[PDB]
């Protein structure tokens, strides 16, 4: 489908433990229900999505949506679409602390790797097992943060902050001077991910709290070169894969300019995705949607995973997230 939407509820976090929070989220099949802690006698509000992932307990539970399960449902098919020659995009949306980064990047031990590392590993595994000498590939990667209309290159510590998105008169949007590195193995792209993830949480990022107030975009340019025994000509097939970890949705203590930009960005993205779902568009209303325009076109495939806190104390924000995800359909 043109657009796929999933929601995922995580285990209680420290804040919720400290408040003795009750779980107000329940899931069954494709449906997620949310209880209003102040109106517990009511029938919970219900929402249906392509996927409703119950990740509130732990991998020890038979009924726990693992990193692997999430990837195999959404990531795997997006990768397949990329191999067919089309652009794809996966967005993680939701309140700060809901589980966006965990879902997209995840962790290392007990292999809690998220969508991005799993997709990258899958990509290279498929490439290396290629047993057709007429097929060769190239994998180029860019990793950046979009904060208040400015782009930060997470793969270049020296540059720092500042880049601007521009519109080439004929070739579309691009970030001037943004690093685009060729990678020939999973280990190498994993080194880049690690380095970039490190950059997102260094001490200085706490000044403007960019780990939660900026949009992190991991881009892969996948080129497939097909050789012809006869004619000896090579036809190319380029696919653009954009894996995005959005700024916290509650921020849409917040600076007026920060909030304005995050609100505008998340709001425009919602309009874009809803339009794409309707066909199966004001891209320049925000830098995020402008830069990703070609990944959000009629030919592209997009998916969103909306992270949810399970706690009573976040009812309002969680309901807002469910409604946002619902509209994206
Ligand atoms: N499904 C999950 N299972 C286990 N831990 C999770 C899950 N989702 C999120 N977490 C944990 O919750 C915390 C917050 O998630 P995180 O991705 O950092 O939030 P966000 O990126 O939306 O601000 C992290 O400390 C992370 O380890
Ligand atoms: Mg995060």
């Amino acid at each position: 489908a043109s657009v796929k939407v999933a929601v995922r509820v995580r285990p209680f976090n420290s804040r919720e433990m400290s408040r003795d929070s009750k779980c107000i989220i329940q899931m069954s099949g494709s449906t997620t229900t949310i209880v209003n802690p102040k109106q517990p006698k009511e029938t919970p509000k219900s929402f249906s999505f392509d996927y409703s992932y119950w990740s509130h307990t732990s991998p020890e539970d038979i009924n726990y949506a693992s990193q692997k399960q999430v990837y195999r449902d959404i990531g795997e098919e997006m990768l397949q679409h990329a191999f067919e020659g089309y652009n794809v995009c996966i967005f993680a949306y939701g309140q700060t602390g809901a589980g966006k980064s965990y879902t997209m990047m995840g962790k290392q031990e007990k292999d809690q790797q998220g969508i991005i590392p799993q997709l990258c590993e899958d990509l290279f595994s498929r490439i290396n097992d290629t047993t057709n000498d007429n097929m060769s590939y190239s994998v180029e990667v860019s990793y950046m943060e979009i904060y208040c209309e400015r782009v930060r290159d997470l793969l270049n510590p020296k540059n720092k902050g500042n880049l601007r998105v521009r519109e080439h008169p004929l070739l579309g949007p691009y970030v001037e001077d943004l690093s685009k590195l060729a990678v020939t193995s999973y280990n190498d792209i994993q080194d880049l991910m690690d380095s970039g993830n490190k950059p997102r949480t260094v001490a200085a990022t706490n000044m403007n709290e960019t780990s939660s107030r900026s949009h992190a975009v991991f881009n892969i340019i996948f080129t497939q070169k097909r050789h012809d025994a006869e004619t000896n000509i090579t036809t190319e097939k380029v696919s653009k894969i954009s894996l995005v970890d959005l700024a916290g949705s509650e921020r849409a203590g917040t600076r007026l300019k920060e909030g304005a930009n995050i609100n505008k960005s998340l709001t425009t993205l919602g309009k874009v995705i809803s339009a794409l779902a309707e066909m199966d568009i004001p891209y320049r209303d925000s830098v995020l949607t402008w830069l990703l325009r070609e990944n959000l076109g009629g030919n592209s495939r997009t998916a969103m995973v909306a992270a949810l806190s399970p706690a009573d104390i976040n009812y309002d924000e969680t309901l807002s997230t469910l409604r946002y995800a619902d509209r994206a359909k």
